[PDB]
């Protein structure tokens, strides 16, 4: 059983901007994620000061980033708080709409994409490089689920019938035919060196077999 949602109209017209604007800073999706990521282990590691019972579905706090040439995807995985199904359908879009308005305002002065987390609407530069993007996730208070966008106006959530993850977030990029190089190991290390070396968590990069 799969619903169909449309995004918000100026959700759709960022996603829009974002797929067809000529800009070559591609890497910063990966900044974006991992930022994105951090923010969810912040989350549940301070619940679970006052709560220990919220790490009952895990324990370990850290970041997994899974290339895969043959799918040609990129995954990163995190067990950070999670999303419940509200959030993945209301409340996350609510909070983008003021975002994503400022940020395009941001954009009209002059500002330029690489700015896009300091709207809150980072998640979006995954349209950089992917041509579909699936979010698989997992908060306690709710089962798991799958969203899932190819831009277009539109999105899905269906409950999720995979591996159980426990508690955190999947973002799996379905990457464009010309982005392969985000499936390099010594790329994803450049990048993760240049933007993301002060995370505050274990980022493993995954090799290919
Ligand atoms: O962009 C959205 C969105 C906008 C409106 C409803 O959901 N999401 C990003 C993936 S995780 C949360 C859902």
């Amino acid at each position: 059983e799969v619903e169909t949602f449309a995004f918000q109209a100026e959700i759709a017209q960022l996603m829009s901007l974002i797929i067809n604007t000529f800009y070559s800073n591609k890497e910063i999706f990966l900044r974006e994620l991992i930022s994105n990521s951090s923010d969810a282990l912040d989350k549940i590691r301070y619940e679970s000061l006052t709560d220990p019972s919220k790490l009952d579905s895990g324990k370990e706090l850290h970041i997994n980033l899974i290339p895969n040439k043959q799918d040609r995807t990129l995954t990163i995985v995190d067990t950070g708080i999670g999303m419940t199904k509200a959030d993945l359908i209301n409340n996350l879009g609510t909070i983008a709409k003021s975002g994503t308005k400022a940020f395009m305002e941001a954009l009209q002065a002059g500002a330029d994409i690489s700015m896009i987390g300091q709207f809150g609407v980072g998640f979006y530069s995954a349209y950089l490089v992917a041509e579909k993007v699936t979010v698989i996730t997992k908060h306690n208070d709710d089962e798991q689920y799958a969203w899932e966008s190819s831009a277009g106006g539109s999105f899905t959530v269906r409950t999720d019938t995979g591996e159980p993850m426990g508690r955190g977030t999947k973002v799996i990029l379905h990457l464009k035919e010309d982005q392969t190089e985000y499936l390099e190991e010594r790329r994803i290390k450049e990048i993760v060196k240049k933007h993301s070396q002060f995370i505050g968590y274990p980022i493993t990069l995954f090799v290919e077999k």
